[PDB]
């Protein structure tokens, strides 16, 4: 029962750099504590992290083609990506994007996202726990 | 741990009414849920609802006296009220925004929200479930 | 056949105050105008004035709860609460909104109401006469 | 006691055409209900349509000249036309703006009016009976 | 030198309509000073006016084909006309653009003119005057 | 096949005026071109080109009516007439909305169309061939 | 005489909470002061707090009826409120608008006012002691 | 009739610089066209420029208390100085304002003046025989 | 000569066989073959390429140019994007054909503004897969 | 203490000229009303006025280097001049910026100052008194 | 023959370093006049740095540098965001105009990220403190 | 001390294409003058160019990783890569972002950078002697 988590440009970094912007775990951590909740919940969790988005968009077409559930934090190109929500739009089974950092608390034009709007849903400012709430989001359907 | 569930305008009538936008779970059922995780979690949920932006204000005053986590769904005062924004930016402990729809899939005046850069993070579009997200966070602290 | 006709903040001083801006009609006056104008259409009319949001919030549930039409003067409301057009929009009868001044020729920011897009129809500038009108659309259906 | 209903462009094609936004009632049909309305009142009404903002602008010429009351749908030009506007602007009589369809539920740009300013008042949204509506308003001032 | 005068919507009402705001010359009086002013400059004016758009491009495209200046008091198209400025935009011969009215001491939407950018020049807020001042500079050159 | 090929104001001066904007090919030109690319097509051009508002109405009336395809340069009024937009939007058959110029390479007001969201498609910047490849397409159904 | 102080929503609060946003005074020591300096000009303070929009309307019409000053601390109200607006505006006797802080080195949001159009005068950023000066003015009328 | 014609910033460089944008004339050549004009016209004319707004404030302070006429170039300053706006408000015999280019046709922000509202009248693009035609309208008043 | 380059941008390689409801039922294999057979209708050569890299999209772009050959460019999303595709576009001597098969004014407003516009000589919107036949036929008259 | 009030562009005029606007107080009697009302207080009150940016600089420079609060009605400058603005940021001691009129009831233009989030307070539309309410702040500290 | 260039800084420059000194540095504008003097003699110029409060004052400099047809280094101060007057004087300039900001103007207020200098400028330097005068120095020497 | 100058998009066709808006001077020859001159600065220059934003992350990751300055030309991706901006942000050493064009005397939409705020400084439309300028300034801190 698979879930895609999908990380956008510069998230490779997490926690190593910029710690007091979005927390102290690593990617690597992160993968760990994803796979961990996932085993609890009964799903399968596939960890990706790109900063090409052609590759971020390759491997939404084929969650797409999967028909799978799809966690997605697009990191810049949140603001930025139309290529990037015209693939996620394409997604028929759940997509829950998320943030780290609470984007409404910082520059004004962290407050737009083009993908929210296509989102089942979207969670903000809960640091890596996002990516657990979601999983568990996806849990119950 | 106490944590305050509060709800603001028209949410007294969840899911008797307009079950399409908000859900079938009506507000009863909801308290239950919440009662529920919390136990659950190990944390106790006080859960209140109210159409009076000063009872609503009260109720954050007195999470604010105790030092209490707030999860806060303040319905149509999420895009109008800077006096709920106010008594809202005195909590010391984590406050989670939480909207039931996907307010970025609806009307644009529906994508600001006055409590978001004051909250800790916000929950949206995830249905009901997003208070029991919210729940498992504050557990986590 | 019942019809509610509210009136909101700082409506109860019609007539006696702002005479050169909402008419010389006292609302005791508007109510058995009203009241007249139903007897002869044979409607009941209900007509209920606030300056408390949650007590018009009620009002409009009743209708709701009821399926039956409303005539809303929301006052300041008209342009600034998000809940009350929430509450509005579940009106499964018909919605008239009325404003007894004409707000497009006011300051720019009576221009917008949150209502509009949600009501059957509005009337704007006609005076008192308006709340009247609105009843008889409503007699017709 | 003499009172001129004008229809500005496309007008003529009501009912027969688009009447999933205008309604079923054809420009013939609206005029004889105008017609038989006016002789319940007391009062002789003239319905006039045009495609031409020049025709209108004659039409509303006559109407100042004659001291006669004016309800104007003035359809696309409502949004457009400062000429008609000006021309309005000399009226002694009242003058009755009407928009059939609730223009505040449609394209963000029909939500701003020419007209409104220099109009006694505005019906917006109750379809042919606005109208109606407009002309008790004038049999009683 | 033959010099066209152009007046647009509704000024065939001058003086006798509006004084207080366009002034109490007619547009028989505004000819006739046009006439005697053109006399004296050894010009001759031909001066026209039509609520019609279609019959002032006919007239602009007249002065096109004879290379003869204009002078143009568009009226509300000023503000509207994209059409009309198109059609200016071909005169090879100076176009002056005029407004009895200070159109900055009035309704913002009065400040912007899709003429002005395509004129030689303009003059706005000096009464019926200003159609003499531009037929001297006309004479000059 | 009947198609209509509509131009509106000004553009009965192709050519003879306005070379370096509009290109070299007269309106009667114009029409030859049509007619001999529609007929290779197997279809039958009708071109109708005027100044009138009223006029231009008055054939996508008959269009609406007839359920024959349009080919529409509307000139000016592309970016200021919701009368032609409402009047449009009626149409059943394929409506091309075409501009010779590079709408999007002059001033920033050309570069919105009432028409585009209600047109089947827009050809822009291909000179008068834009005419004869909207032909094609209507060939094409 | 008499001159009404009115503290809106969350103000009752003062002093114990956000001193470095508000100062240190409490709403009673504020109170206590307000009235010994009125005392020593020969007025008689009546100060009022509510975190409920319809009280401070109420206070506001009994201030109406009475043709007595208001010192008007609204709150979050001041950036909201219509209603308030439309009381306030009422008033025959001297408005004066107080904030604590100076709302114009906060978020933009705060630096516009519902209430400073139709105020004699708005005192900002000079702390509890704003309403002292609001008081010496109100005694030299 | 003394009349005043204020020159502002950099104006005293007309003719010899930026001939191509505010024409050959020096402003030693301006003052004698002005000159000699008045002298036809029956007026003195005193000419003046600086490139100190406190100095152009100083003669319009002169033209207030004389209750002379003004005709004003401000140059750069008609975009920007609110502190010249107010002290050209004061004036109670005609304010005309010139701008010898054609403002619409430059920058945007040359588009918007902060003298026009309180001018008596306008006169933009003319070149120097704007000065000239102002003067003439002030000879007629 | 008479060569002209079809270039489609992201997502776009998934033509047809998904989002039939939004840019048609044709296939980018399918629309390769319509675009080849119409080129020999007119008498030209048309290379078509596709990619959901945009430093892929400008290669071809810059190589274009380089040749001086015209271009017919579908950009996808990055046509409301991309100003460094926009730049690398201005750049071409040839023609620069924009197409769009869906009709961009019919939805989000944000699909109304394109960087491109302003510097290709033409636009062609809404017209489906026959957008890029019919920039074809401009090209082999100019 | 010494305490610096200064006057910027125009107010040298004040109450012999603009009486409704800025009241009949003349800048001469304004002097001596703060000088005595600064005895009251036991300060001394410098009190300066000038045209000229330039020399309201020199005055705030000095400000600045003594550590002496500034009491500052800049006129026209409040909405114009970041100089102004930068000087007056250097001043350690307070800043009150006053407006003798209610720029909120006047153009919107005036509702913007820059001199306000650099300020310590601002009072606005309370007359010559906000002077006198400024100099008492400043003995409180 | 020693190319001259002008150094003009506009309102409340003459008391650069009284503040903040993480903005705008603490070296003082006569502190500044010699770094330029200095540079300036290295590079073969001859720099002339004038400042002043009075907007009529810094046009009057812009006037003498478009008739001496000297190049121009500007830090116009508040009046980069405001000044339509000193934007029109500064079109007329026929030698470069290299506009310097000390401060990065696009890291605080948004009304400090609009200059109605920089379209008629050769080019701007922002955010490189006193250094970016010295640079616009340079790129005179060379071109 | 090494410094990373980074080119991004299109910028390895400099001088050789384009020359009229960016230069004559090409990518190669750039290189060649910029090592050249760090060298005789006591530095060493790393110079490179990519079209990929992933590529030019990477490059930013590195010049992050090793506390090394950044001279960035970014091309296009200046006014529209959030992605890149968060990447430059988590540089501790200097970063300079350079254009070669005065962007300010280009379209609108040149004259926001992403860059500029998170940038040491920036300099623009001194040619390609801006790279050398900004080593300058690396040279020195
Ligand atoms: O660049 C980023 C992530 C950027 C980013 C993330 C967010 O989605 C979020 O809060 O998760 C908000 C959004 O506005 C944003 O752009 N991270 C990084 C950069 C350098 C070193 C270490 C980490
Ligand atoms: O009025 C409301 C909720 C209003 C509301 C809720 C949200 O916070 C959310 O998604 O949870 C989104 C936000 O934009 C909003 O205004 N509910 C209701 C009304 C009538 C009958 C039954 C329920
Ligand atoms: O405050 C109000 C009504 C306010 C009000 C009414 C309108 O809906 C309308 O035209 O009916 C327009 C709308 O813009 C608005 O805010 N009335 C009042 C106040 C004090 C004393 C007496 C009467
Ligand atoms: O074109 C129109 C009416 C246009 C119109 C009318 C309105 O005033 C209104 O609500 O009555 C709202 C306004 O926004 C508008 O433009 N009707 C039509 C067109 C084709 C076929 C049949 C009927
Ligand atoms: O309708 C009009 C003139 C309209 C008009 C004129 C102006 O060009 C000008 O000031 O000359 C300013 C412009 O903003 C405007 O719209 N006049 C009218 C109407 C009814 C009766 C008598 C006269
Ligand atoms: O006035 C016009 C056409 C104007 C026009 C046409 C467009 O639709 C187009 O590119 O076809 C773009 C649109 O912005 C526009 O308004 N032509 C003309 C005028 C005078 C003399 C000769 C010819
Ligand atoms: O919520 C408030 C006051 C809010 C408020 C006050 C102001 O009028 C002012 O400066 O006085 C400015 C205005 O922008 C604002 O909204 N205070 C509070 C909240 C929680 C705990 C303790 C005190
Ligand atoms: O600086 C100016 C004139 C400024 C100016 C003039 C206008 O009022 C006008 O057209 O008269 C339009 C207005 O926008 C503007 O700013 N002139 C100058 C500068 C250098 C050398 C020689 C002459
Ligand atoms: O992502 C896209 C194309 C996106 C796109 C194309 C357009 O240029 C156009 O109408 O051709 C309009 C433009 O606004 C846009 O972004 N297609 C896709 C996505 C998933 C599966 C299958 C296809
Ligand atoms: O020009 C002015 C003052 C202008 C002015 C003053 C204010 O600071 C204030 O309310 O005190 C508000 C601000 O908006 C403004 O511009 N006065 C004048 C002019 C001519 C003759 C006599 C007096
Ligand atoms: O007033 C100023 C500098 C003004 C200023 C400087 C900048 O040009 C720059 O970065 O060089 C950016 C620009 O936004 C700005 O206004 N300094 C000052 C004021 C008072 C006391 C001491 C020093
Ligand atoms: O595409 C570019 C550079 C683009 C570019 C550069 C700038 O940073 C700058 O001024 O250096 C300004 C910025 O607005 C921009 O987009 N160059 C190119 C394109 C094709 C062929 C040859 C050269």
């Amino acid at each position: 029962l698979i879930v895609n988590v999908i990380n956008g440009p510069n998230l490779g970094r997490l926690g190593r750099r910029e710690p007091a912007v979005y927390g102290g775990t690593t990617h690597d951590e992160l993968v760990a504590l994803i796979e961990r909740e996932a085993a609890e919940l009964g799903l399968k969790a596939v960890v990706r992290q790109s900063d090409s988005e052609a590759q971020l968009l390759d491997w939404i077409h084929q969650a797409a083609d999967a028909a799978e559930p799809v966690i997605l934090n697009a990191g810049g190109l949140t603001h930025t990506s139309v290529a990037l929500r015209d693939a996620c739009a394409e997604l028929s089974a759940p997509l829950i994007e998320v943030h780290i950092s609470n984007v409404h608390a910082r520059e004004e034009f962290r407050r737009h996202s083009y993908l929210s709007p296509i989102a089942t849903g979207v969670i903000v400012g809960l640091g890596i726990q996002g990516y657990l709430l979601a999983l568990r989001y996806l849990a119950e359907h």
